[PDB]
C-alpha cells in the first residue's frame, strides 16, 4: 500500500527529469506500480482509510511523485455533482490538441510532493485532447474540459520535470488572462 512516505518531495531531482516512455506491453511490476497508484488515490479519497493513513486526498499522481522516471499516471475525480466522473490509468499520455482559450482554478493549484501553498493562478488549456494506452496497452483518446483537463495537465507536466508554480507570474501571481476561464470544483 503507497503512503505518503512513497511520495517524494519538491527538490528530488526525479521531479525535474524528463520521464522515460513505457514500452508496450507493461512488465508485471509496471502494471502493480499503476494499480497502486489508482489504489493510494482511491484510499486517499475514504475518510477512514486517509484518517487512518494520514493520506491527502488526492485526485492524481504521476509516476515521477513516487520517484519512478516513467510516463504513467492515474486520475480519479469523484462526480463533480453532474454524473462526470474520471478514473483513468494512463500510459504514455500525450496532449495532442488543445484550445487556445485558457482555464484556471480560482485559489491556483497545489501538489502532493509540496508540502506548502503556493498562491498564484496557474492558466492552463481549458479543452485538451489526449492520446494514451491503457494498462493492456490498448488506445485511449480523451476530450477533456475545464476541471479535469486541468488535472491531466498538471499530472503530464510531472512526467516533463514541470511544477505547477512554473507557471505561476511572479508580478501579477493573481491576475487572470484575457477570456481565461474560472474553473470551479
Ligand atoms: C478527492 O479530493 C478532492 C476533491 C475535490 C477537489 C479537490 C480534491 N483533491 C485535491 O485537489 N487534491 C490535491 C491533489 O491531489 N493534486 C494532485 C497532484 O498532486 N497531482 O500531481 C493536486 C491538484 C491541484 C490541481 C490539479 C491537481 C492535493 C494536492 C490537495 C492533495
Ligand atoms: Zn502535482
Amino acid at each position: 500500500m503507497l503512503t505518503m512516505k512513497d511520495i517524494i518531495r519538491d527538490g528530488h531531482p526525479t521531479l525535474r527529469q524528463k520521464a522515460a516512455e513505457l514500452e508496450l506491453p507493461l512488465t508485471k511490476e509496471e502494471k502493480e506500480t499503476l494499480i497502486a497508484m489508482r489504489e493510494f488515490l482511491v484510499n486517499s479519497q475514504d475518510e477512514e482509510i486517509a484518517k487512518r493513513y494520514g493520506l491527502r486526498s488526492g485526485v492524481g499522481l504521476a509516476a515521477p511523485q513516487i520517484n519512478i522516471s516513467k510516463r504513467m499516471i492515474a486520475v480519479l475525480i469523484p462526480d463533480d455533482g453532474s454524473g462526470k466522473s474520471y478514473d483513468y490509468m494512463l500510459v504514455n499520455p500525450k496532449i495532442v490538441s488543445h484550445s487556445v482559450q485558457e482555464a484556471y482554478l480560482p485559489t491556483g493549484e497545489g501538489c502532493l510532493s509540496v508540502d506548502d501553498n503556493v498562491a498564484g493562478l496557474v492558466h492552463r488549456h481549458n479543452r485538451i485532447t489526449i492520446k494514451a494506452k491503457d494498462i493492456e496497452g490498448n488506445d485511449i483518446q480523451l476530450r477533456l474540459k475545464g476541471y479535469p483537463a486541468i488535472v491531466f495537465q498538471h499530472e503530464i507536466d510531472h512526467l516533463n520535470g514541470v511544477m505547477f508554480y512554473d507557471h505561476i507570474d511572479k508580478d501579477h501571481p493573481l491576475q487572470p488572462h484575457t477570456d481565461a476561464v474560472e474553473v470551479l470544483e
